[PDB]
């Protein structure tokens, strides 16, 4: 799946999370 893309506190916001650090 996504490499924590939007999983950082968010809910699959991907890049829209801001705090979503993509691995």
């Amino acid at each position: 799946g996504q490499h924590y893309s939007g999983q950082k506190g968010k809910q699959q916001t991907e890049s829209k999370g801001s705090f979503s650090i993509q691995y």
